[PDB]
């Protein structure tokens, strides 16, 4: 007998599965394909071995598994079409492999971003739809989830292959018995003008994985992220968001917030001075008004901290992305814990609840910054100062503080019994050269004045005159490489206030869903009409009459 | 930017302070703004308990507008 | 001609160590000028503490950037 | 700043291979395990019928042309 | 210095019968897109004087490309 023959397959766990097709597909050998299913050749034996999975600390070559998908991944047209439609054997289009990843799956995995390599996965993708459509009308492959429940389209989005997703929100067919699996249509076109309308499903919302919830709250390793939302419908359609439902909402948002830090400063700023807190109540006007403050500072203390809570629980952040990404809800943590431990201070009888008090009075301000997002240039300016912070003042205060301890234990050894003579007011003294404030002179209280003025000319040349004037030079060359990457991350903070205030929306409004059901071809490939929620994006060309 | 930087920073200093000379928005918002031109005092009064917490209010007033904010001022214009 | 030109860390740590020794040597000769050996050390050892910011690329290339700083920009604008 | 980022890279570079062979010069332990990159047979047909192995090192790589 | 004859040696492949052994960068297996290629590596780690890493890393600051000679594919991976 043959077929047990043909479809010899490795047993090791390292090729496990591999046959004599997977070869010749592996090969572009069209007569040995042919020849191979001729005789009985399984064409959906999984090569499932270790070397055919991602194994990112291994060498290895990923293609989804199986003949079909093996010739997709490996840009062989003639041999897909072969596998799906042979007399003796046909491919399985719709199979999945151990992890749940179709052909078109292992064809967004494939992805890397690079130009030929996009060109020819989107190629193959399309021309693998338009197979199915014509194979199996009646199925939807783009609906498919693998097994951790993402579509092509989700795991294009969650995984930052641009290229494809790119492809995919306005792919247009033209050919009949195809054009439903087009996403952007052509509606009315007068002169150059034309009106074309855009899917949105599965963009907008849909059951689990929305593609702007899958890239506004991707994890932070995505490559693209920031990127993924200069996709023509996608950022169109966030503004249209923005203008229409959550530009009052946010306003509204940061007006709250200005009254309750108002109303902080105000009750913090009269603060009773005598000893040993809680204070009793007078029963004037004024302190009436002081415990209210107190109570309602106190109230968004405890609002900011569960917040913080439930989106610590919601999201679960691994530990390294809680701290490197969302530091917004870090900082307004840390305020309300500010004010907590404030509370118990307070009610504790103890008078450090000031200090408590007092930073996180500081914090809440600098945390208006926050609400710069959802204005344009003051969105940018604050993305530019993370930005500086994070790189540019970091590197610099790494050097600073070196230089800055090493001068301050010199010159603090150098000084015997005087008025300094401590490391934490030569310290102080030494950085006021850095406010321009230095003295120069500050004390005498030592021995060998040419060792002491050496050492602080040391200290301000390297620090003062180079340091600082170097810090400036490299803010200059930072912030003319972050100009369109804060663009894109300003974009993305916006994008995910939009989100958050759909989320919340506090009144079980619908109008948030936007762009309107239209009858998009009315020909589906049975007889009922398709309505998809299109979003319309009208364009004037001058070229292509 | 820096006027909410320096507004904050104000109130948080005057809490700290208790039944001083300055102890009040507008004088602490001056001497907080002596900093912005280089003259600023760094211990300009006593009048406070936790002397550790005025000062790393301070320390974070000076790093975040003299040494952050001017810098990328200029850092700004130079791209302008 | 390569001692001075090339090699700036090896002649940062060897002159430390000098100054300490120098400091050894005043201690033991009943001399205060210890102390400004010493001191002198001290401040080129936390210094020296750049020495290690290779290791790490961002923190490297800035020690880099440091240098060339001090060697060209520096150095005219002293003159 | 602006003229000297590739070749502070550059520099940087070089300081750390400094770095490198002075550790692995000194090594203070006779180990013999720096020497890395394993010892595999090449053509395994040199002009005359012995092999060669050449203690070559490993680099993977990905084309999408030229198939 | 010269990083362009350098280039060439360090991962010369020959592809004729009777001269693969001069070659010194070799392509192992190749399965599809991916292909794992094997650099010589005799006399760039260790050998007995003139290391290839350590002529260029010792070298008397008046070569040409001291800095750039490292950036020759199989020394800079190498190096990491
Ligand atoms: C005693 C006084 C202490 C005050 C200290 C703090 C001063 C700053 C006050 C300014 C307040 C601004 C703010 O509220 O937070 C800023 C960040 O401020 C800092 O960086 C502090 C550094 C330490 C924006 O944070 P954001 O949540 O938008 O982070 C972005 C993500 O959202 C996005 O998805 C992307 O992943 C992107 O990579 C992320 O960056
Ligand atoms: C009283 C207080 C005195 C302290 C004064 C000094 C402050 C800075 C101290 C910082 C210490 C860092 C360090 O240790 O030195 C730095 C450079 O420091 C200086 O510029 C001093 C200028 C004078 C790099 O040293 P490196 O040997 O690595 O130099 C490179 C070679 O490796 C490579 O082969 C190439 O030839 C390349 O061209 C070389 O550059
Ligand atoms: C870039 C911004 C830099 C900010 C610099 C500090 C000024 C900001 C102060 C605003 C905060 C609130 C001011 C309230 C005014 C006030 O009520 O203070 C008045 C003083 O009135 C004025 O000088 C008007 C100031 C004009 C404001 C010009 C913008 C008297 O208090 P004194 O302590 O001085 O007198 C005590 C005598 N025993
Ligand atoms: C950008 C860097 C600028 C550096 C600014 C100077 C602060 C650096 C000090 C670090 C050196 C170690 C200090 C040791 C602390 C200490 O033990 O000194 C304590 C004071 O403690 C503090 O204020 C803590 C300061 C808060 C820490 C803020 C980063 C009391 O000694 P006094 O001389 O004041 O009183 C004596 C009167 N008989």
């Amino acid at each position: 007998s043959l077929k047990q023959f043909v479809n010899a397959s490795y047993t090791d766990s390292y090729y496990k599965g591999q046959t004599a097709l997977h070869i010749a597909i592996e090969r572009r050998n069209m007569t040995l394909v042919t020849l191979l299913v001729e005789n009985g050749a399984d064409v959906q034996a999984a090569a499932n071995g270790d070397f055919f999975k991602k194994t990112k600390g291994r060498p290895g070559f990923y293609f989804g598994e199986l003949p079909l998908s093996l010739a997709a991944c490996t840009n062989q047209l003639a041999i897909v079409k072969f596998l799906l439609q042979n007399s003796w054997q046909p491919a399985d289009i719709s199979a999945r492999d151990s992890v749940g990843n179709t052909v078109l799956h292992a064809l967004v995995e494939v992805a890397d971003n690079t130009v030929d390599n996009t060109k020819f996965v989107t190629s193959m993708y399309n021309e693998i739809l338009i197979l199915g459509a014509k194979l199996h009308p009646t199925l939807k492959l783009e609906e498919i989830t693998n097994r951790k429940g993402l579509t092509p389209l989700a795991l294009a989005a969650s995984s930052g292959k641009i290229g494809v997703l790119a492809y995919i929100l306005q792919r247009e067919i033209h050919e009949p018995e195809c054009r439903h699996l087009s996403r952007k249509f052509t509606e009315w076109a007068y002169g150059p003008v034309h009106s074309s309308l855009y899917d949105l499903s599965c963009i907008d919302t849909c059951e689990k994985n929305s593609v702007l919830e899958v890239i506004a709250y991707s994890s932070s390793e995505t490559p693209n992220r920031h990127d993924m939302l200069l996709v023509e419908p996608l950022n169109r359609l966030l503004q249209d968001k923005w203008d229409r439902f959550v530009k009052r909402i946010f306003y509204f948002n940061f007006f709250v917030y200005c009254l309750y830090m108002i109303i902080f400063t105000a009750a913090a700023y009269y603060r009773p001075v005598e000893g040993l807190p809680p204070y009793k109540l007078k029963n004037t006007v004024g302190d009436y008004f002081r415990v209210t403050g107190e109570i309602l500072s106190v109230s968004g203390g405890v609002y900011f901290f569960f917040r913080g809570i439930q989106y610590f629980l919601q999201r679960r952040p691994s530990l390294k992305s809680l701290f490197v990404d969302s530091y917004s809800e870090i900082l307004f943590f840390v305020q309300s814990l500010f004010m907590l431990v404030s509370v118990v201070l307070y009610f504790s009888q103890r008078k450090e609840y000031v200090a408590s008090m007092v930073f996180s009075l500081a914090m809440g301000w600098t945390n208006m910054l926050y609400y710069t997002r959802g204005f344009q240039q003051m969105g940018i300016y604050a993305v530019m100062i993370e930005k500086m912070i994070l790189r540019d003042l970091c590197r610099f205060m790494f050097v600073y503080l070196v230089f800055l301890f090493g001068f301050s234990t010199a010159v603090v050894t150098l000084i015997e019994d005087g008025k300094y003579n401590s490391l934490y007011s030569t310290c102080l003294e030494l950085f006021k050269f850095t406010i321009g404030m230095g003295d120069l002179e500050f004390t005498e209280n030592y021995d060998f004045k040419a060792v002491f003025i050496i050492l602080l000319l040391a200290y301000v040349i390297l620090t003062y005159i180079l340091l600082l004037n170097m810090l400036i030079a490299l803010m200059g060359e930072t912030v003319n490489k972050i100009a369109q990457e804060s663009k894109n991350i300003w974009k993305l903070q916006r994008a995910i206030t939009i989100l958050d205030t759909e989320k919340s929306f506090l009144k079980c409004m619908r109008k948030a869903f936007r762009s309107g059901k239209l009858l998009q071809v009315g020909f589906t490939p049975d007889g009922k009409d398709d309505y998809r929620w299109c979003f319309r994006v009208d364009e004037v060309n001058w070229t292509t009459w």
